């Protein structure tokens, strides 16, 4: 097949709140081969600093960190096969479990995606929300794996224990984080890793001496943890 090979920003589109069926404004990134075969899906949730009302103007905030930052800057490899959606959370705190559920339902209904390869990822509030999403919806979640950075999964693991270990998770945290305590990732990932086989893959990365921003070095691969290859190795 012949394939679009323009840099990633060429396929980045703003989808403001109330221009789609979604309950969030979001950034839409389509991979080069979108449409040719069902694509893996990645839904990324931003941190609290980037909250906004989902309008086009407000959505610019979401470009600050994570996948949409690299996509907008043409620093997101064309080899990456994901549809990447980056919704904006409105209001004052972290996205809720049901907000994340509803947006994942929208995404799967709307895009030509491989439903066996739905990936959830977030940083800070976006990770906190994703953990809470798993706590609420573990028994029905369609996701294949999650990469959760600088969040708090203690309630989710306290609730479910090794039942949660059926979802593959890679948790990341800086151990000097003064904003979200690193026990938030370390305790649940240690618990999940200790869970007996058969269980999903579980990984924990602790950046020693690193503060709250443990996401830049993760999503950019400057720290050498290939979260994209790991996600793609997971499926339902
Ligand atoms: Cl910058
Ligand atoms: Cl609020
Ligand atoms: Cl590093």
């Amino acid at each position: 097949a012949m394939v679009d090979d323009r840099p990633s920003s060429a396929r980045l589109s703003v989808r403001a709140l109330d221009t789609t069926e979604a309950g969030n404004g979001f950034w839409e990134y389509l991979p080069p081969r979108y449409g040719a075969e069902p694509a893996p899906l990645m839904v990324f949730w931003h941190g609290i600093g980037e909250n906004g009302d989902g309008s086009e103007a407000a959505l610019d905030k979401v470009l600050a960190n994570g996948p949409p930052r690299y996509i907008e800057r043409d620093e997101w490899s064309n080899e990456r096969p994901f549809v990447v959606l980056s919704p904006q959370h409105a209001g004052g705190g972290c996205p809720s479990a049901d907000e994340i559920r509803d947006f994942l339902a929208f995404a799967v209904d709307t895009y030509e995606v491989d439903e066996s390869r739905i990936y959830l990822t977030g940083l800070s509030c976006g990770a906190i929300g994703s953990w809470n999403y798993l706590r609420a919806h573990l028994d029905t979640t369609p996701i294949a794996a999650a990469v959760l950075i600088a969040g708090n999964g203690r309630p989710a693991f306290n609730d479910h224990g090794c039942d949660l270990a059926q979802v593959p998770i890679w948790g990341f945290h800086g151990d000097a984080d003064p904003t979200v305590a690193p026990a938030g990732t370390i305790e649940p990932m240690n618990g999940l890793i200790a869970c007996a086989q058969p269980r999903a893959d579980q990984q924990l990365t602790v950046y020693e001496g690193v503060g709250h921003d443990s996401w830049s070095r993760t999503y950019s691969l400057s720290a050498g943890h290939d979260i994209y290859a790991w996600l793609l190795s997971q499926s339902r």
